[PDB]
């Protein structure tokens, strides 16, 4: 077990995020926020204008549809809004796993999948959700990819991230593409808003809590949005919003700094990915990648340190075979025999069985990987708070969403703890991390509700 332990120790050390490194990252993040707001091409942080200069207040009422395209899942929903006291009276939704072939196929095919699913959902309208005869359906479109926004309800795709690669779609208007698809299925919908999922989550949180100033997604991918002062955005002067505010989609997944604790496994993951050199921060934080970092460490232990015996298990060679929900399960195991770790490894990798020593290393690996991702997330949030100048009783709330933060308890608890550590005793009480909802989707509908053409 000597060589295995040597790899583990080295990995542990290389992944280290002491409080000093987190401060360095937060500062680097804040610098890049200024640079990305200064000019369109001056930073790894795109800092995209959302054209959302006003967030939902809670008094919104009516019937609204929302559409949410993520990296792995697609969601359609409709809500009935009843104002300040009733809020969300009723909500109906469906979720569909995106067929992997659609992620790298053609543009029309993807939008057809979206429109066809929506048309089936609309067909189930009844009772409370029946469309009033003299009205049309109003829709908020959550699109979880970088978009060059041209208005509240228009913008073109900058690039794909996560598992997606449809080169045909790059530079095309996303709303226009959806509109064509809706027309292909004969569906009539007014698209009231196009928002990134971070922006949707921000609107969802603000709807319930006036103190919400930013939103963070920790799911398949990672990103953050926040409310910036319009005057503090030198690169942009389209609208002159009465609010003096403008929500920014940071696209922080693309953040890179020399301060990032990268390892050889991160480098090989990146070098062999769909988008080499891009989304560097996301590749060490988000759910798509955490399990893949684990697989690559285990693969090296298997190849060079006989971790699984004399032969490398074939399933260990399949990229993304180990997923973050597996990690969550294993990490959570406190049994003396580590029976959950043993069961999961055996199911995924198809190995005969695992000794306790093997299970200890795996869970140690899970903790190292999750802890690095969680602590860097906290540094990013701290970076946002610095930008807002909030590092009295000017309470700041961060709305959270995503499968990592929602289901991976060790991860979420570590992130919050690290953030409060960065804030320190004095400033700790001024910042709060909140909830989740299905905010990405619901938020887009609430934004549509703010811009409804009906009374
Ligand atoms: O879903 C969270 C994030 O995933 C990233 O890969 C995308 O580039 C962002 O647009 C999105 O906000």
């Amino acid at each position: 077990w000597g060589r295995v332990l040597a790899i583990l120790k080295a990995f542990e050390e290389d992944c280290a995020t002491p409080i000093s490194k987190l401060r360095q990252v937060a500062d680097a993040m804040t610098v890049e926020m200024h640079a990305g707001l200064a000019s369109d091409g001056g930073s790894k942080l795109k800092m995209l204008i959302s054209y959302v200069d006003n967030l939902p207040s809670g008094d919104e009422k009516g019937l609204f549809y929302a559409l949410d395209l993520g990296g792995t899942n697609f969601r359609v929903m409709r809500v009935l809004l009843g104002g300040k006291q009733e809020r969300v009276v009723k909500q109906e939704f469906e979720e569909v796993s995106i067929p992997p072939h659609l992620m790298t196929g053609g543009s029309d095919e993807l939008f057809n999948f979206i429109a066809e699913a929506l048309a089936k959902f609309v067909a189930t309208e009844c009772e409370d959700f029946h469309l009033p005869e003299g009205r049309q359906r109003e829709l908020g479109f959550t699109f979880s990819f970088p978009v060059k926004q041209t208005s509240l309800s228009s913008g073109s795709l900058i690039k794909w991230t996560k598992g997606f690669s449809i080169e045909e779609a790059v530079g095309q208007d996303v709303v226009g593409a959806l509109n064509k698809a809706l027309e292909r299925v004969g569906l009539d919908m007014r698209i009231a808003a196009l928002v990134n999922d971070t922006v949707g989550t921000l609107a969802g949180g603000r709807y319930y809590n006036p103190d919400v100033v930013a939103a963070v997604i920790l799911g398949t991918g990672t990103n953050a949005a926040y409310v910036e002062r319009a005057t503090a955005i030198p690169k942009w002067h389209g609208l002159l919003p009465k609010s003096g505010e403008m929500v920014i989609n940071m696209e922080w997944g693309n953040f890179r700094s020399s301060h990032l604790p990268l390892t050889e496994f991160d480098h090989t993951l990146d070098f062999e990915s769909l988008n080499p050199g891009e989304q560097i921060l996301e590749k060490i934080i988000s759910g798509m990648y955490l399990g893949e970092i684990l697989r690559r460490v285990l693969l090296k232990m298997a190849e060079d340190a006989a971790f699984f015996g004399d032969t490398v298990p074939s399933k260990l060679r399949i990229p993304f075979i180990i997923r973050t929900p597996h990690m969550s399960a294993m990490h959570n195991d406190t049994s003396p025999d580590l029976k959950i770790v043993g069961s999961k490894i055996k199911d995924i990798l198809e190995v005969p069985t695992t000794s306790l020593k093997m299970r200890k290393v795996v869970i140690s690996l899970c903790n190292i990987i999750a802890t690095r991702g969680a602590r860097l997330s906290a540094a990013g949030i701290y970076g946002i708070l610095k930008k807002l100048g909030r590092d009295e009783v000017q309470k700041s709330v961060i709305a959270m969403d995503g499968g990592l933060f929602e289901h991976y308890t060790q991860f979420s608890e570590c992130m919050e703890s690290s953030l409060k550590e960065l804030l320190g005793d004095e400033a700790s009480g001024s910042v709060e991390v909140t909830h989740s909802n299905d905010g990405s989707g619901i938020g887009a509908a609430l934004l549509a509700a703010s811009h409804s053409l009906y009374l």
